[PDB]
């Protein structure tokens, strides 16, 4: 069947305290060649064949579940 | 400049109740066609280059900050 | 008119790898203090009183939706 | 020690399409009682003694990864 990944990122148009903190922990840690951080949800949903066609289920999901698309942005990727 | 694709997902032996939660209200939403959901991370990291080898310093950023290498596994693409 | 506060957490004995990794981070940022983290949900819900019993709607919406019993505890307050 | 409850929850001034879609989902299960959902994050850390104050290191864990605070609000309790 199907592998689905799932990403779900708060939209660049957003300011983004938790990657600017993890940013600085980095530097703090002496890894100081980090210039960005950017954090995101990761997915992997496996999916069964059904009478729905793969891509109307998967946007259906992350329209009303999997995201907040007024705040995020939200893609994805199929495998077998 | 690099850029740093790094994905935090549970290890395989390691049961997600985060996601486990997530496919029951799937389920109860009609979505039955879901058989399993693995919650993780994504994240995008610029780094500029340094004396440290590229591998070297993805490697300890990943286990000592990115993920909990105890429950997670991580994996890395490297573009420019 | 109800206002059902609900509390979605995992069980005693079910591990919470979200939570282990957060503690992670959070110790890596100088966080040391925190000794364990749970993670779970919390909702609130206003309802109309009509036929059904207080108790069993509650317990019906959080068995059959809210929460996912088989590694989730819940519990409730109302208010009106 | 300290048993810290965290509840992170969408600033009500944005718009919640995952509440919307809950809400919609509880009537079709029939509970059509439901009037509202808002559905948050419930996070219990627990943290022991430290230099610093309780009040101090829990706004700032919030403020730099346990929330955003340009989307989100955050409230804690806190008991031993």
């Amino acid at each position: 069947m199907y592998k689905v990944k799932v990403y779900v990122s708060l939209k660049e148009s957003v300011l983004d305290p938790q990657g600017s903190a993890v940013q600085h922990a980095l530097h703090s840690m002496t890894y100081n060649e980090v210039q960005d951080v950017r954090i995101g949800k990761y997915m992997e949903l496996t999916i069964e064949k059904s009478d729905r066609d793969l891509d109307v289920l998967v946007k259906e999901m992350c329209e009303k579940l999997l995201a907040n698309t007024v705040i995020e942005d939200y893609r994805y990727e199929v495998e077998e």
